[PDB]
């Protein structure tokens, strides 16, 4: 509260970690379904169904930009890719496969960079 400070984690290398974490993501071979943003006319339903697009290319230009205030910011990004490709895939599917292994894989180097 008012003049009463709880002690905060060291916030300086954040921005080189989620950029690490978002390269090796960028890098994995399931990465191909969400490198870009997806095509509207290609991908009929998608427009109207998933209400906040986002991809990795997207991600990288926010990143590059500063326009994630923290790193909760980013990874709400790179989690709502995984529930867009949820939603809309079923687990069934190779994208849905993708989807399942590259959130796994994301959460892992999350818990790893930063509960720790
Ligand atoms: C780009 C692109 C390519 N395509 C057609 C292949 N495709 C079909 N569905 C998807 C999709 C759907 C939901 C969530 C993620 C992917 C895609 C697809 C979209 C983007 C890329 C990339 N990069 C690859 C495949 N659509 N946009």
């Amino acid at each position: 509260s008012m003049s009463v400070k709880k002690p905060k984690r060291d916030d300086s290398k954040d921005l080189a970690l989620c950029s690490m974490i978002l390269t090796e993501m960028e890098t994995h071979e399931d990465a191909w379904p969400f490198l870009l943003p997806v095509n509207l006319k290609l991908v009929p339903g998608y427009k109207k169904v998933i209400k906040k697009p986002m991809d990795f290319s997207t991600i990288r230009e926010k990143l590059s930009s500063g326009q994630y205030p923290n790193l909760e910011t980013f990874a709400l990004d790179v989690r709502l890719v995984f529930d867009n490709c949820e939603t809309f895939n079923e687990d069934d599917s190779d994208i849905g496969r993708a989807g399942h292994n590259m959130r796994k894989y994301f959460e892992k180097k999350w818990t790893d960079t930063f509960k720790v």
